[PDB]
């Protein structure tokens, strides 16, 4: 009972001289709903969430520059090409104010943007987001000897590039259910060419990981300063262990941030969306039908 169809119609938009991919379902009378996905997903980690949302709020789901079916320039992926390209693809839709629905490397798209143009923002519901890591001994083994491997020009480039292990590992194992071939083959799709998986590899290169890179350290503190100041409505999901953000972490949040409501998701590694997206969906609903915003 978890759907494997990509249900919404293809948009596509011109940005920067490039074509982002997006979904846009929903109808335009009021603020939009704007989902951000991570690595090495798309707008396909949304597909069972969104249907929750869209009957009463308009939802955008773009693929991220190099990602899903979004064009694939001459690039290095660093972070800030990604901000250049998320920053125009908001511009070219003409949004206003926004909601935010974001996790992973979306999560530090959506949280710069909030902190740049915070006016826009009302309100942010996040899982598994990008914050500081000042040290490798708050992972497992695995992960920790698996990234640590990753962030080697030499083996992370002959792992992620050549053997495709950020689709063909990372992604299964951050799935606490099984991912299903059909579903493999989606994530699978934007990937084939080996010379088009760049953006899988300095994704994991530019972590905020025990000080380095300094630029996104310096950035990510930036944001998470932000959001412990800001009142802006939040939403946050978590799982057990989780990944990125452990039951723990989520509990500590769920007191610190303002204005913040925390939803369990149940068993849960990175990809929470793939575990439980009824819960999530339903409970971003939920969450949209108490904010000031159009039709409150
Ligand atoms: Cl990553």
């Amino acid at each position: 009972e978890i759907g494997t169809g990509f249900p919404f119609d293809p948009h596509y938009v011109e940005v920067l001289g490039e074509r982002m991919h997006y979904v846009d379902v929903g109808p335009r009378d009021g603020t939009p709903v704007l989902f951000l996905h991570g690595n090495p997903t798309s707008s396909y980690v949304w597909r069972n969430i969104i249907p929750h949302v869209a009957p009463t709020h308009r939802c955008i789901a773009p693929d991220l520059i190099g990602m899903g079916k979004s064009d694939k320039p001459d690039l290095g992926y660093f972070f800030d090409d990604h901000v250049r390209f998320m920053d125009a693809f908001i511009e070219a839709l003409g949004l206003e104010e926004v909601v935010l629905v974001i996790h992973d490397w979306g999560s530090a798209l959506g949280f710069h943007w909030a902190k740049r143009n915070p006016e826009r923002v009302k309100g942010i519901a996040f899982m598994e987001f990008i914050c500081p890591i000042p040290t490798w001994d708050e992972w497992p083994m695995h992960a920790r000897e698996t990234f640590q491997a990753f962030r080697t020009t030499d083996v992370g480039r002959k792992l992620i590039i050549d053997q495709n292990v950020f689709i063909e590992g990372t992604l299964p194992y951050g799935v606490v259910r099984p991912l299903t071939e059909v579903e493999m083959d989606h994530y699978r799709e934007p990937f084939l060419n080996p010379v088009d998986r760049e953006p899988l590899w300095r994704f994991p290169n530019e972590l905020p990981i025990a000080g380095e890179p300094a630029n996104i350290v310096a950035l990510v503190e930036e944001y998470m300063d932000w959001l412990h100041q800001s009142p802006v409505p939040k939403l946050l999901f978590w799982g057990t262990p989780g990944a990125l953000i452990p039951p723990a972490e989520a509990a500590r949040l769920a007191k610190s941030l303002p204005n913040c409501k925390a939803v369990d998701i149940g068993p849960g590694l990175n990809l929470l969306q793939e575990d439980n997206p009824d819960l999530i969906g339903s409970e971003i609903a939920r969450w949209l039908s108490t904010l000031e915003i159009s039709g409150h």
